[PDB]
């Protein structure tokens, strides 16, 4: 799809058998999802945003289907106010900015 | 241009006669620039990110040239760690996400 930006570029993702809406976020290096039951091991990590940081759980090699594109990558889980699909996954679905 | 996302989608902007690099940021509603001398009036505003909430100065109807596209819009100025071009301006240059 081509997505204009008059609205937040939200997409429906499937991860860990759960459906979520997430923001395609070109300003996000990484993918950060709200608290969710993911299976498996993790590593503590911190991400920085506007104003603050947040501690997150880093899960490697997690399957995610982003708007019907299955990808597998690192997913951060923590107290983010939005599910964010970062460049780490957007590259895997071949997502470009165009103007 | 078409911009893939293997790197941060940085563009060179011109604003207030100054050249800056800025991130084309689809996860940003608004445009937030680092502290910079802008001429004119402003209103105090707050933006929220990952972790925190920063006070910013809201400037309306500011001319910006983003990668050779002149647009005019609201620019927020404050202690952001990156110049961020948000959807408010990306729409004005016709920027889409595509995959
Ligand atoms: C999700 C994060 C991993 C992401 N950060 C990164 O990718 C960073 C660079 N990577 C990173 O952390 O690498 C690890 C690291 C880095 C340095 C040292 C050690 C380790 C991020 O927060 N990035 C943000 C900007 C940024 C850039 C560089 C450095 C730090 C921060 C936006 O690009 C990103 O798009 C977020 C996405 C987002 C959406 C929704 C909620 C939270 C975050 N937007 C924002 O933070 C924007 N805020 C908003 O748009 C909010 C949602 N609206 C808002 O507040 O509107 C006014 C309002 C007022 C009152 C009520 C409601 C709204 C902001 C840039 C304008």
């Amino acid at each position: 799809p081509q997505i204009t930006l008059w609205k937040r570029p939200l997409v429906t993702i499937k991860i860990g058998g759960q459906l979520k809406e997430a923001l395609l976020d070109t300003g996000a290096d990484d993918t950060v999802l709200e608290e969710m039951a993911l299976p498996g091991k993790w590593k503590p990590r911190m991400i920085g945003g506007i104003g603050g940081f947040v501690k997150v759980r880093q899960y490697d090699q997690i399957p995610i289907e982003i708007c019907g594109h299955k990808v597998i990558g690192t997913v951060l889980v923590g107290p983010t106010p939005a599910n964010i699909i970062g460049r780490n996954l957007m590259t895997q679905i071949g997502c470009t900015l165009n103007f």
